[PDB]
């Protein structure tokens, strides 16, 4: 990987006179994961999102899935239970997934990762969407319950984490993982 990269540098020859240093490989290697993220991230919006050109905020993944403003609103002074930062519905509305897919009144999730540690990288993300995800389905469900909406909501979170060396992939669904 930066195998290549070393060989080039050493062609620079007056144009980079030093030694390649520790920190710029670093620096180098990633930029090269992050474009293996946004490489990965492409292939799943090719055939898969409904978000093709870029990610989208959570608060407007509801409203195209036809949640009605006014429940948005609503929703946005709770606070998510088990929150590691005790983080209310309108910080978390903003965030932005890398993917989603509508089917209905079923809201899909996926986030790609790349990581060193594809056990590490999958619960930093979970950490970040899922317990937010789980209560909005909660509260979607206490509505329709009420006569508010006329369907329920399911929601659902994915990682995709690809990993930093080779062509080896781990998909965790909500009840299970698949190495690959
Ligand atoms: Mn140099
Ligand atoms: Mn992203
Ligand atoms: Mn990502």
């Amino acid at each position: 990987g930066m195998d290549k990269y070393r060989e080039i540098h050493n062609k620079l020859k007056e144009f980079s006179p030093g030694t390649l240093t520790a920190v710029e490989c670093i620096d180098y290697l990633d930029r090269l994961y992050a474009v293996r993220h946004d490489i990965v991230d492409q292939m799943i919006k090719h055939d898969w999102s409904d978000n093709k050109d870029s990610e989208e905020a959570i608060g407007k993944v509801l409203l195209f899935a036809g949640v009605p403003s006014n429940i948005i609103t609503a929703l946005e002074k709770k606070i998510i239970p088990n929150h590691p930062t005790g983080k209310s519905l309108k910080a978390f509305f903003k965030m932005t997934p890398d993917n989603y897919k509508i089917s209905g009144t079923t809201i899909e999730f996926v986030e790609v990762t790349v990581t060193a540690d594809v056990d590490k990288g999958i619960r930093e993300k979970k950490l970040k969407y899922e317990a937010g995800l789980t209560y909005i389905e909660q509260e979607l469900h206490k509505f329709f319950l009420k006569g508010e909406i006329p369907q329920p909501y399911k929601i659902t979170f994915n990682v995709v984490a690809v990993r930093t060396d080779g062509s080896n992939i781990t998909t965790q669904w909500p009840s299970r993982r698949n190495d690959g």
